[PDB]
């Protein structure tokens, strides 16, 4: 258990997913993006545990299923055991959480990130503690049938800056999008 963390990428009209899949074309450098906060952690010996629900581990393709280098932890009211290639399955964000302070998770974990899809984050988001939303602002509107709730600019702070992030507008395969950080700590 280190820091509790959000990360999506969001179109202009609140899009996360249209089909089982994100509703833009594929942006590889967004990918890596992804990749570089989920999985760097600066503890050696560590990983980051990702926590995500059903459609959301099903929507990785099963080349990078388990995500690499992460303690995957999939969130299901319904499912007897893990999917193939995964480890971890809690019933609920609270139970996964109380499974990282130990029996045998707690030493080997060190940041916490929710990855999606819509209903995990609502919750993870409402969560009372510490927590940060790193958002990527893609900046046009794309055809979604899965959507990130609104941010409230009076709980949450709109960081200037954030190590690693870079702050300046960022473009690829046509499509402009910002990487944004958000901070709460009620
Ligand atoms: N743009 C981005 O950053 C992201 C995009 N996506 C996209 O979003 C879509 C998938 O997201 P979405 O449809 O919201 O689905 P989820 O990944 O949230 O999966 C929903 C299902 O997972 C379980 N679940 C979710 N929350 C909980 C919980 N708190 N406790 C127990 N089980 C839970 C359920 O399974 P059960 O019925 O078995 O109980 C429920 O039916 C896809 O299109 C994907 O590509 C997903 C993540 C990130
Ligand atoms: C089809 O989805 C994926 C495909 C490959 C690897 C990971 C994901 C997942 C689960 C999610 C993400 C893929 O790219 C992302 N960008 C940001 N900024 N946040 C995220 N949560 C994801």
């Amino acid at each position: 258990v280190g820091s509790l963390n959000c990360i999506v990428a969001v179109s202009q009209n609140m899009g996360i997913g249209k089909n089982g899949d994100l509703p833009w074309p594929p942006l590889r450098n967004e990918f890596r993006y992804f990749q570089r906060m989920t999985t760097t952690s600066s503890v050696e010996g560590k990983q980051n545990l990702v926590i995500m629900g059903k459609k959301t581990w099903f929507s990785i393709p099963e080349k990078n299923r388990p995500l690499k280098g992460r303690i995957n932890l999939v969130l299901s009211r319904e499912l007897k055991e893990p999917p193939q290639g995964a480890h971890f399955l809690s019933r609920s964000l609270d139970d996964a959480l109380k499974l990282t302070e130990q029996p045998e998770l707690a030493n080997k974990v060190d940041m916490v990130w929710i990855v999606g899809g819509s209903s995990v984050y609502k919750e993870a988001m409402n969560h009372p503690g510490h927590l940060k939303l790193f958002v990527t602002r893609i900046m046009q509107d794309f055809e979604s049938d899965t959507f990130f709730p609104e941010i409230d600019l009076e709980k949450y702070k709109l960081l200037p800056e954030y190590p690693g992030v870079l702050s300046d507008v960022q473009e690829e395969k046509g499509i402009k999008y910002k990487f944004e950080v958000y901070e709460k700590n009620d």
